[PDB]
């Protein structure tokens, strides 16, 4: 996995902040993302954002496949968003779905899933790479777990379905964990089927154990078209 610091060519800043990230080029043939300062060692997936190589005495390198588009959640609030609709966002949960279902299978917690950790490249790819995003039971007691995750995937819909927006719009943090554990979940956001609220709400039973699996998720975004909204249309902005 070691690599010579003179194989890697650092050509424009994407990040700061700990450390940054830069586009660049590795053994002067390959666009690669760097990141300046075991598990990425282990863990191979097509959704799963891929490391290359390290540089592993201070200063430290990590060095991992390009994506284009930076993050979901730039992508979505930047001009893609205007154009964006349901089939291609229903298409990206469902990308994602699948990368936490590998990790589902694998016995990971992701922890922090949401859209500002997931990455987009060329052709709408996107892969897996703070109260609001987190369920209650991981937020209040520490209890994460991969049924965690799902509630954040829970959320994430909503990030997609909204195009980028926060979840709870107006309410502070303090807020939304009382009026979480008191049973409030959001409503259905503008224009986005009943049927995919419903989703969300699976994903936000309070009973960690009644959550959909990944595996589930996954299939059910990738039918969506056919099985649950067969006569879907575009609307002004889903
Ligand atoms: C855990 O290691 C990393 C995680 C995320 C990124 C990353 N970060 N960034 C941008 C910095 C804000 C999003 C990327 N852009 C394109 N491709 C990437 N791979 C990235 C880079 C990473 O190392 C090269």
């Amino acid at each position: 996995w070691e690599i010579p610091r003179e194989s890697l060519r650092l050509e424009v800043k994407l990040g700061q902040g700990f450390g940054e990230v830069w586009m660049g080029t590795w053994n002067g043939t390959t666009r690669v993302a760097i990141k300046t300062l075991q598990v990425m060692k282990k863990l191979r997936h097509e959704k799963l954002v891929q490391l290359y190589a390290v540089v592993s005495e201070e200063p430290i390198y990590i060095v991992t496949e390009y994506m284009s588009k930076g993050s979901l959640l730039d992508f979505l609030k930047g001009e893609m968003g205007k154009y964006l609709r349901l089939p291609q966002l229903v298409d990206m949960a469902a990308q994602i779905a699948s990368g936490m279902a590998y990790v589902e299978r694998m016995n990971y917690v992701h922890r922090d899933l949401r859209a500002a950790n997931i990455l987009v490249g060329e052709n709408l790819v996107c892969k897996v790479a703070p109260i609001k995003w987190t369920a209650p039971e991981a937020a209040l007691y520490g209890r994460f777990t991969i049924k965690s995750d799902v509630w954040s995937f829970g959320i994430l819909l909503t990030e997609l379905t909204t195009k980028g927006r926060v979840p709870y719009p107006g309410m502070v943090n303090r807020e939304v964990l009382d009026q979480v554990e008191r049973g409030y979940r959001m409503p259905c956001p503008p224009e986005c089927p009943e049927s995919l609220h419903d989703l969300m709400c699976q994903c936000w039973r309070k009973d960690p154990e009644e959550r959909p699996t990944f595996e589930y998720l996954q299939a059910f975004l990738e039918d969506y078209f056919t099985s649950t909204e067969p006569q879907y249309q575009p609307g002004e902005n889903l």
